[PDB]
């Protein structure tokens, strides 16, 4: 026949991006497109649904004009897929078609009162009353709580509730929507796990906590799986259906770090993956069934090849100051230059000789979840440099990813088979090595590093037959796209040393208020 | 009809001075030599005691040929005094005249082994069990303890003891043998209180004490008052006593924290220094009557004027890590670059704002005396910066200059009428307003700064008659060398939450161990 390509939506918290991948999974045009950060009172976040939606369609074209330029054997675009950032909420109006309000994003934190008064008035103190049912806590994150927000506090969401026109949505359900020239109200398996309406068990919405938290299921849309045929592109709003020529469907739609797990072929249970960003998210696959965490984990899906196909249920993790960190200590102290110094510095010492640092600046996440903690160092001597200082805070985030997967493994009755790491820190190579040594688990690093495009765009073409199933996505990543390994190289008396030093540093950490 | 000039020696940690005096207290001439800090093994430290001799010699005869320039009539130098680093211990050969080995130091721990035998075995296992004689604790700083180890350890002073040859003495005792030829084996009281030999309200040999640490009375020097005849300089080592032009005698020795008191005109009760330098020592003036400690503090000589003049106590506290503190920021961790940057970035914030920095690098002195104390930070956020652990660490000093003084004060029954300071960071306008905000007193700074070595030649002078009496000393003082003055600035809330905050970060200092 002639060669395939499939587009991959990256929808981010701060830009949008089109990526196509050619079928052997490499990325062959890009084009990125910010959106304006709205910020009402202090720790508010809003994004303008509209504006989304046009980065998107920008991003579509550019990068598919871009790509006929140079590639002569570019026809068309073979499926779309989609990866959102999660939770954020949009709410708009089935005959308008337009946002009745701006979004509250993920990290919003205006939900605050309505999630204070849920644990009380509705779980009696504990905030895990639906943790069984949604295989999470009630936080101002999930999107039921930004839901009840828009309808107690938008005159105009209120009001199309009533008439009966109310959609409510994350934003894979929304991009879905709009591309579909408002044909397609749906929503795959991973966003709805976000809402906390979703069943886990079932992956249906719940009556109950819909009745409970007083959302309405006439506000919600259809769940689906991740790889299947959601829709078609039925719009023009900046070129984009003159510019992908054919009728192009949407066959992919996964949550941005279940499309990371997918898209670092984390296919079985004990593969899980980590994300070194700003802060750290961890994800591991657990197997088929769900798996509930009593160390204060969430429960999640990580994907769902197929309509009703099966299920695979995960684990999810989180540091808050990994990232940020390495750019703290630049900033606020000095101790570096420019981000590649950060790794020489640390290499510059054969360890951290006593100290740790704990970077618990806004607290420890993670399974020990304590606002108060704050950043502390502990073990400084005269012979203590800004090397070692460097040193610790790579071994800290490490040694919290270790706390991290040492409560997936009680939890899921596992162990960790394999991590695969992508983010910016993962080019650190010596914290790389950290972790494997303390995992005792290959680390594996992809040098294509665009892992979260990748699991929409592999969504949307097993659906599409452009790969044929799960083994020849493996194959054509491991011959095509070559991963970097890392072998723990440590004792297990530095092991276990490093780690009890950590469990001492721990208990002095406690300050705020 | 011309100026009359006392000599000074002032015999440091790191290098020896020697000050020329006029009648007004001006350091008229000056010269300095440094000497090699050997370290043979982790935490020792030792020096060549001929080095030390010939650098005084140097010092003499450069700083002579220097004042002759400016003042071609001075013709003699009418007495010289002595001040020393304490406690640090040479052995040597009385026929020979030579040292038996190298002169362990104040600050070295090859003594430790020996420290805890004496403890137990003649102590039982309390270390305050002499305070009552010396007015100190058994460890590794005391002289005795530096004997001991020479005696088990040095063949040729194991040796020399049998024949009846052996000499031991602090850095006085030495330098003084030296300069008189080998016609003046001697001691003065603030140098002997530091043997561990010594008891503090007799000033006498302690014929207990010295027996049970197997220490034989030949081989210790005569304890004198700081001011009388001790010798003359008989020596032409470097041709000091050709420079010297005249039989020239010795007529001051004083420890050289004692001098500091002594040199900073603290003659009544209440009085106190804080010195900051190789070390640093707060030592406040108690009264004809020794005091002693409850709260970690030492009791010791402050200095006795004359055979039969009044002796003067005093407690001692310790710090650290204190100029060490600022230039550990600057030279290892690169929170700023030169020494003007420290006193600005702290300025630039308005507080710590939650942070607590204990600078505990080798563990915590003072009241507290925790070895297994650190350094460590607590409370920092991504909103801490290097001005806040700068600005922390200046408080840190503070904080633990007042809770040294309130330890003084129970002690003692007095209060802190004033403290005067000199070192270094007594050049720090914003630490010394930190603590004079916390101590609630005044703080004086002399702009001749020269004040150690000024005590000794204090001493001399009063012997030799350039002063007559303590008055004119302070007259002249007032009348020559100017002060500046500062004042208290805070609330007793500010003051009362500061140290709540400081307690509570203590109990996160234990590490070590
Ligand atoms: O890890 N984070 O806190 C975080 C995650 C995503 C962010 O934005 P994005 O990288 O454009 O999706 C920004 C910050």
């Amino acid at each position: 026949f002639t060669m395939k390509y499939v587009g991959s939506i990256d929808q981010g918290t701060t830009s949008t991006r089109f990526i196509i991948f050619d079928e052997r999974q490499r990325p062959v045009s890009v084009h990125q497109v910010p959106h304006t950060q709205h910020t009402p009172h202090p720790g508010w976040l809003e994004h303008d649904p509209m504006e989304i939606f046009r980065s998107a369609c920008k991003c579509m074209s550019v990068a598919i004009a871009k790509l006929r330029q140079k590639d002569a054997s570019f026809r068309k675009i073979e499926a779309i897929g989609i990866t959102n950032q999660r939770e954020t909420t949009v709410a708009w109006d089935r005959v308008t078609k337009e946002p009745l309000c701006y979004a509250p994003v993920w990290n919003d934190l205006r939900t605050y009162d309505i999630t204070k008064k849920v644990t009380a008035e509705l779980g009696g103190g504990d905030s895990m009353f639906a943790s069984k049912i949604t295989g999470l806590p009630v936080s101002t994150y999930f999107a039921a709580f930004k839901m009840r927000w828009m309808l107690e506090n938008v005159p105009a969401v209120a009001d199309a509730c009533r008439r009966g026109t109310l959609c409510f949505g994350t934003i894979d359900t929304w991009l879905m929507y709009k591309l579909s020239g408002g044909k397609a109200f749906v929503t795959d398996v991973t966003n709805a796990s976000r809402t906390f309406l979703m069943d886990l068990r079932t992956r249906k919405w719940s009556p109950e906590l819909c009745e409970k938290l007083k959302i309405p299921m006439e506000t919600l849309p259809e769940i689906r799986s991740n790889s299947e045929l959601f829709g078609y592109v039925e719009t023009d709003e900046c070129g984009v259906a003159a510019a992908l020529n054919e009728r192009t469907p949407i066959m992919g739609s996964i949550g941005d770090q279940q499309s990371a797990l997918f898209g670092n072929m984390c296919f079985e249970k004990g593969e899980a993956k980590n994300t070194y960003g700003t802060g750290c998210f961890l994800l591991m696959n657990v197997g088929e069934e769900a798996r509930f965490s009593k160390h204060g984990l969430l429960s999640t899906v990580g994907f769902q090849v197929g309509r009703d196909g099966p299920c695979y249920y995960a684990l999810e993790g989180a540091i808050a100051c990994a990232g940020a960190t390495v750019e703290w200590m630049r900033r606020n102290m000095n101790l570096f230059s420019h981000i590649t110094e950060c790794e020489k510095l640390a290499r510059s010492v054969p360890g951290t000789q006593g100290i740790v640092f704990v970077p618990a600046f806004s607290g420890l996440l993670a399974p020990y979840w304590d606002p108060s903690a704050r950043g502390t160092i502990v073990g400084m001597t005269l012979k203590t440099t800004r090397a070692h200082v460097i040193r610790a805070a790579l071994q800290a985030i490490a040694l919290q990813l270790n706390d991290v997967v040492g409560s997936m493994k009680r939890d899921a009755g596992l162990n960790l088979s394999s991590l695969r790491v992508d983010g910016g820190l993962s080019k650190n190579g010596l914290l790389m090595e950290i972790q494997a040594s303390l995992l005792g688990v290959d680390i594996l690093v992809p040098s294509m590093h665009e892992t979260t495009a990748l699991g929409a765009a592999l969504c949307a073409g097993l659906a599409a037959g452009v790969w044929t199933s799960l083994e020849e996505v493996k194959a054509v990543s491991r011959r095509e796209n070559s991963w970097k390994t890392v072998s723990p190289s440590g004792s297990a008396m530095e092991r276990e040393a490093m780690i009890a030093e950590w469990r001492e540093a721990l208990k002095r950490t406690k300050w705020a208020k």
